[PDB]
């Protein structure tokens, strides 16, 4: 079995374009509001991001490989999207081990856990209403014709939200925008995070 | 003697060239036994709701790519590698503010029956609510600790006690430790249908 | 089968691709443009400001055509930025390494242009005296190339306004005029200079 | 002369470039302190922090060479990469160390090593009446992860911290400094596992003579 | 053929460091940019500066009628050696803040100059006061003596001529001087330039 998988890997990419467009699928799971600062609009999140995408090049029959239907591999050892948030602050921190799981029909998932820094003013989080804050994520580089974006969902999961944050969550969606500028024919998508919490 | 010296140093250069893994499968699974050593509990912060510990994280499993016959290298039992050099598993914990930090060289102790010995000292900033800490029952929090990527197919998650070490625990921190514990849970996420195993640390506190 | 040869031939576009940096025989024209996002932090106990900008970068190398008739219509890839030369340019007064906030990626495009567009957070040199006031405070900083003159390096502009069209609505501060015009000053040393004035909101 | 002496060290080094040790081939690292500054005692979280020259000197016969062989040659600097490092660790840091100095050491023809990386380093320490005349007293231990004293026999040149480079404007002045070597046995196990331990005890500089 | 020459020059190039027999001359002078912060909590002074390093290697030479008139190149400091020169009484990492890239001319001689930001351990008492707050850092090799480095300067007046001038600190002097340190019991001598500021609110 370990030989079949050392067979797999060394048997198995220059990114996709317009001839060659590729679907990412983005979900959002939100932990903590660690940090509103006010003295700067900056509000510091924790939360898991759940990338999936399918190359055709990532392909195999578990057949020829003994019966392997899927592996862990370095995110280094492959080709990963370049999904971005539009408005951080500060480099963001990864916080889980940089590992993906491929799969037989070429799938791979990535679930990246990041503390972000973003521009936010959390006026009114010491209120009834809350503060409101967004962050847009999306290709940093490509348009919708080479990578276009997709949900499972528009509901942030806030399953795993931290009972005794110093912030409760009223919110949390993730809607999906696709952007046509008047100048230029591609689509721009995004997935926002919106977040309504207070104190 | 001196001779002697450079046949066991030839005998380990030649050991680990002979030896230096793709990692675990539902078919080839893992055993990974974990344990923990507290040593301090440095900071609350109640601003935040984040707490910093540090501790050591013995981990560990055992390869049969990694065993050998000790006759056919000079009678070597064990011997000390970079933790580069190895297959380590991605134990995370689950509900870190800040990237770990390692404390430690991160060098693994390999012995001839393949199993491998891996305990990092690690400085974890993590969610909790020190509310309580100034009062004589304490504030209490827990961190789970598991594969992040591994289900329970894949790697199997034991520990050989529910206790944690306290016998290093700093005798003069800021903070004294009611009581530790590190039971183990079988976890269903939202993103998978396979089980994750983790170890929770369960942490009683208050300020001395 | 489509998407296939077109993988084949931009992974043949890249390995027929894959530059000693520009001479004062072989010079380089290096356009500069920043687009300010917010200012984040104005630190009047050390006189230092933080920025979060775009900076767009734009040169074009020989050595980076190709036609596209030879490679399937391709007229444009995205690449590693560590996969080619990019200029050095630096702010000349930054008080911390700069932070990258996006990915390292580049577009070439057939004709050898190539464009970077890195955003960055940047704290620099900057005294905020005064922008608690309705007159504000004035802070500048100069970007260039750290090791190339003049003769090596020339610095362009498409406009000598900053594009504050994505800047934070309610950052803590907010900007009076943003300008980025080109100075020069043997060989000539060129800059473009940000140039920010700004007050609390 | 100057390019005779640059081709036989380029030859030296091609000459020569160690698994680390073990029971049947064990090394002694010899270590020493010089305590440079108290920078900062942290009350709300029982941390200092030190900044110290810390003095690793060992010899591998796989590092020994003739001068006569490499034009009079007897000593070089190579990066601490090229070779084999023992893993010394203080015990009871709270930050990862922090090094302050190029990871260079110097390899003479004896094949003795000496490796002195300056550090940064915050541990645990109550400073507790640093406010005071009598001062605070801090400990940390030093010594490898995962060698035995039968792999790492660890010694030191002296029980005395090295002071003369001490920051005279520190915050904190020191009232004593010393590195004792020590040693604990299990039960279990017939190995020793020696230690190496900076006791500081220190003062605010305002505290001395402080009515 | 001008990218050709250069090219080929590069790889006609490409030092083991110096020794006793083998010494390098290393000339050091500073740039001094800002005063950031001075923390009297700690006494650590924050320093943002210019730190020029220059020395000759007799393996970096070549003919410029050889290679097309090329009298000088920039390249990585990480492809050639670089001295270890470091400040004796740094209290955290020094943070560089330029691209590390070196110019290296047809005699043999390089020239690096980074942008770095340093802390070091300084008592600013009397800062407040006209007479303001004197403190000193040491500059040399960690690992080599005076055999193998002979540290030099081309002068011992510190370059002002950028330093900020709306720093919260105020310079009243800065001076570079060549120092050195002899132990009776053996010839080596250990050099050092002491940079020795005296500043203001
Ligand atoms: C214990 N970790 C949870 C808290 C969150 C993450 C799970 C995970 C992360 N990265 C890849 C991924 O991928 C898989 C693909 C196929 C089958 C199973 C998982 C799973
Ligand atoms: C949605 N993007 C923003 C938040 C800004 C950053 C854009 C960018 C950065 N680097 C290259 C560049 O290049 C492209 C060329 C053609 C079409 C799209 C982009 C684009
Ligand atoms: C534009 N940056 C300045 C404000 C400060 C730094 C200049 C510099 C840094 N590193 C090498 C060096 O080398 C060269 C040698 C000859 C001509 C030009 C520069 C120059
Ligand atoms: C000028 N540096 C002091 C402030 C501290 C460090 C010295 C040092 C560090 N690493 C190796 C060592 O080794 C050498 C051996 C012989 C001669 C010179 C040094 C010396």
């Amino acid at each position: 079995s370990q030989a079949n998988l050392m067979r797999l890997k060394s048997d198995l990419y220059p990114g996709p374009t317009k001839d060659d467009p590729l679907t990412v699928t983005l979900g959002f799971t939100l932990q903590d509001i660690v940090k509103a600062d006010s003295s700067t609009n900056e509000v510091d999140l924790v939360y898991w991001e759940q990338q999936r995408w399918k190359l055709n090049s990532l392909m195999w029959d578990p057949n020829e490989y003994g019966n392997i239907t899927d592996f862990r591999t370095s995110a280094a050892d492959i080709w990963t999207p370049d999904i971005t948030a539009y408005s951080s602050t500060r480099p963001v921190q990864v916080l889980s081990p940089q590992i993906a799981v491929v799969t037989h029909d070429g799938s791979v998932m990535f679930i990246p856990a990041q503390r972000l820094s973003f521009m936010c003013d959390p006026t009114g989080v010491d209120s009834e209403e809350g503060a409101t804050c967004a962050v847009k994520f999306g290709s940093w580089v490509y348009s919708g014709f080479e990578i276009d974006l997709k949900t499972d969902t528009d509901q942030v999961d806030l399953s795993s939200y931290y009972a005794s944050s110093k912030y409760e969550i009223l919110s949390a969606t993730q809607y999906k925008h696709d952007i046509k500028y008047n100048c230029c024919e591609e689509i721009y998508p995004d997935v926002v995070l919106v977040v309504k919490f207070r104190e």
